[PDB]
RNA sequence: GUUCUUCCGAGAACAUAUACUAAAAUUGGAACAAUACAGAGAAGAUUAGCAUGGCCCCUGCGCAAGGAUGACACGCAAAUUCGUGAAGCG
């Protein structure tokens, strides 16, 4: 990753490089475990849950602790340590809980819809419980 | 879950219906390798090649071409119907 932004880590990298160096132990590891006594929608889970969680880490540290420059931050959008058009999304008002860009794309559902995880829980017969196929999110709306 | 309201723990807006839904459990359907036998179209033999037909395929990208002429065919073929005189009887 870092040798193919061509500028080097520009301040205040040392505060975020051991975090994101432990998503990508995370990720390797969720790349290679076994496929196997898991649902075939199962396995890509840990994929998006955790591009998830680093993009959601970079993201809350330049915009609710302000602990990173947006220097560094704009970095990391480059170097491609967090999704840009999936935080664009946390940016938008009733998406800032949002798993995946892939639950909003209505455009590949059955019906043109949303995906279920989008609809608000006090709108659901609310005792249901939710595994969205696309990444097994439970409720991302409110 | 967020941007706001305040009499104050509630209210307005944003957000709005994924998935042949299985990690399964069941249930049909093709060709395989070879002991011994007798062995591959045309009025004697060696026998071309190309056609023809249908509820028969295979190889091939194919209205090309190959697969034994790819194999088969291989006869009670009656399918609109009679007409005659002798000789027994009774
Ligand atoms: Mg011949
Ligand atoms: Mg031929
Ligand atoms: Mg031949
Ligand atoms: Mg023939
Ligand atoms: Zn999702
Ligand atoms: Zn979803
Ligand atoms: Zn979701």
């Amino acid at each position: 990753k870092l040798r193919r932004v061509r500028k080097s880590p520009p301040e205040g990298w040392d505060l975020i490089e051991p975090t994101l160096e432990q998503f990508e132990a995370k990720m390797r590891e969720a790349e290679t475990e076994p496929h196997e006594g898991k649902r075939k929608t199962e396995i890509n889970w840990p994929i998006f849950r955790i591009h998830h969680q680093r993009s959601r880490y970079v993201y809350d540290m330049y915009y609710k602790k302000a602990e990173i420059s947006r220097e560094l931050y704009e970095f990391c959008l480059t170097a491609k340590f967090a999704d840009a058009a999936l935080i664009a999304k946390w940016k938008k008002q009733g998406y800032e809980n949002l798993c995946c860009v892939k639950c909003v794309n209505t455009r590949d559902s059955n019906f043109g819809t949303a995906c279920i995880c989008r609809v608000p829980k006090s709108k659901l017969d609310a005792e249901r419980v939710i595994e969205c196929v696309h990444c097994g999110c439970h409720g991302c709306s409110g």
